[PDB]
């Protein structure tokens, strides 16, 4: 039974680090949520779920996000630090619906 899909709007867009020069990841997240009631938090909270997720993805290099591994650590990341101020309920799942390195 997939929990309550929330769609983050728009897409995030940072620079990674690279050997080189940066590089450029688009990412769009879904979140599966625990409940129906964590709906509404999660929409009052987007400024935050937001800052919380650029945060994250903008801290990583390249090489960190080429395998299932380092992005499963990823969704990881995001999904402990989002769960960490929520009270409604939990995220039980991140995805990354878009993942695009350039």
């Amino acid at each position: 039974v997939l929990g309550p899909l929330y769609a983050i709007d728009a897409p995030f867009a940072v620079n990674l680090v690279s050997q080189n020069g940066r590089r450029y990841l688009k990412a769009s997240i879904s979140l599966e949520l625990s409940n129906e009631k964590l709906l509404n938090e999660v929409k009052v909270k987007d400024t935050a779920i937001k800052d919380t997720i650029i945060e994250i993805l903008s801290s990583k290099s390249v090489e960190e996000v080429v395998t299932n591994k380092g992005k499963n650590k990823l969704k990881d990341e995001i999904k402990s630090h989002l769960n960490s101020f929520l009270i409604d309920g939990f995220i039980k799942n991140v995805f990354f619906t878009d993942f695009i390195i350039q």
